[PDB]
């Protein structure tokens, strides 16, 4: 549950940075490692300091020689074509379209991305990627390196921030989250050369102007994620242990990816 | 049917940024002008672009010859005796007041103050006091102005952002929202001596280190103000419009801060 009443009543003592810090440890974050987290916040159970503690014990144990990253995506400035979350009617497309603010990555907001996101998308020296959809944050050691030059189209492909983790050799920590927020395996959609190639649209500042922005991508599917989840837990190497409620999953992201690429082509 | 469901079921077009312009406008508001803003984003009905869209379209009307300051509050960085909303056990309170993190402005989230505020807050250029409960944000002309210096104790009193606005005959907008959303209300208070006092305490930085830090404030009470909105309006001086779906009010704060007073004493 999402009240405050059943959060604090699920935890015997606060969640802190430093019970979190331990905890983060425990599981095998360490000091230089480059991560993307993907986490709930809801799910640790009660923490003084909320999201903010989550941000600065990760900050911790990874370091300004780390470097931590977290998807900061803004589907709301999508096509609404598409939309089914709620979907809206027809007659209000095109003036979206024509009225929706351009994607500004210090102003942007994030959805359904979660508030750990939220706050460590604002911390200072956190740099985010230039895409109206797709977009990533980063800080730390890599945060310039992995954010750069992201493309428009293929947004989590061969030029996206995933890859630049996957050239690393960085991890994925997922926090009280399952398979399904696991953004990585996007690149192994990308990589099989199975799932479809879709019109997508979003508005953008070009040339010091608002324009909706047309582009090609994947119409990525986060429900052949959970079935890849499932099965690389069987057969690949994935560690598990709690912060706080939370159950986390740390693992190697090349892992996952290969993995998640080869089952994609069966 | 989901909150977002009903709420697009709830409007008949798209809000825009110009639409809440041109209903800003219609309503009252000015280039120029100094106002504190409260909102509830949901009120509105369906907005292009959410949160941004409101500050967006607040910003094109009052630009930067003019003023916005929101109330910033975050009051899950208090001295947790006080809690209820939800309390937690009594073992706990020590331990929150050992670890919860300190007050920084850039970062610390607001609680119980909506989206608007925490889309205004880290909106460039935008400026927070300094207190570690009741800060302020303002953006334009008297920003600074109106956020530096706030005193520990009586956070709403002679010494806060409320007393600055009062002396440059600002304007109170409440965009979907009632009088006990009205933080101005609270400076009434403080000069009626209606309100009880109460030792509280936040964690600061003071000289680099992290410091709990013990003051006085009033126990503002929320459901005072809305008798008082109530019986000021009767007196004719609330301009009242709607902005989408939102029933709107603006009004000057000396005004109703100068009623709040009288009303209180007799
Ligand atoms: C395939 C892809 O790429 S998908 C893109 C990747 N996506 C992600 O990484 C998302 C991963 N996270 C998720 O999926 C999550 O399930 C979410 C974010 C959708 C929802 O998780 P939640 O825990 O409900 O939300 P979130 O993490 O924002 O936390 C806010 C909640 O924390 C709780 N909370 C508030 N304060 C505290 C506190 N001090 N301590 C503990 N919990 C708290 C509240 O319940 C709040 O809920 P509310 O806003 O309804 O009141
Ligand atoms: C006297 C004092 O000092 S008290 C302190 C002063 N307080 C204030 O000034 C705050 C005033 N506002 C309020 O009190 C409000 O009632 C709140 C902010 C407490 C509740 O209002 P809400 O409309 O529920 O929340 P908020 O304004 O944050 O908007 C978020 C909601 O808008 C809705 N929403 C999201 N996107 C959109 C969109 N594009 N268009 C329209 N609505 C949307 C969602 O339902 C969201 O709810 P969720 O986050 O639970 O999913
Ligand atoms: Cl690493
Ligand atoms: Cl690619
Ligand atoms: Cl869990
Ligand atoms: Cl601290
Ligand atoms: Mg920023």
């Amino acid at each position: 549950s999402n009240a405050m009443n059943d959060i604090v009543a699920s935890t015997q003592l606060p969640n802190t940075i430093k019970t979190i810090t331990n905890d983060l440890r425990k599981l095998g974050l360490k000091k230089g490692m480059t991560v993307i987290v993907h986490s709930s916040l809801s799910s640790i159970g009660w923490i003084s300091g909320g999201a903010v503690a989550v941000v600065e014990a990760l900050m911790e144990v990874i370091t300004e020689e780390g470097t931590i990253i977290m998807p900061t995506q803004s589907s709301d400035l999508s096509d609404p074509k598409h939309w089914s979350r709620p979907p809206v009617p027809e007659e209000w497309w095109q003036i979206i379209r024509d009225n929706v603010p351009a994607f500004e990555p210090h102003i942007t907001p994030t959805r359904a991305m979660g508030k750990v996101v939220e706050c460590f998308r604002t911390y200072p020296n956190v740099v985010r990627s230039n895409h109206p959809l797709g977009s990533f944050a980063a800080w730390g050691r890599h945060a310039e390196e992995i954010t750069v030059n992201q493309s428009l189209s293929m947004s989590l492909g061969e030029e996206s921030p995933l890859r630049k983790i996957y050239d690393l050799d960085g991890y994925i920590l997922l926090i009280g989250v399952g398979y399904d927020s696991n953004t990585s395996v996007g690149l192994s959609e990308v990589r099989s050369g199975a799932c479809e190639l879709i019109k997508v649209g979003a508005p953008i500042i070009e040339n010091g102007e608002r324009v909706w922005k047309e582009f090609v991508d994947m119409d990525y599917d986060s429900d052949k994620f959970v079935e890849i989840g499932v099965e690389f837990e069987q057969k690949g190497t994935v560690t598990m242990g709690k912060i706080g409620n939370a159950k986390c999953r740390l693992m190697k992201q090349r892992d996952i990816v290969d993995f998640g690429t080869e089952w994609f082509r069966k």
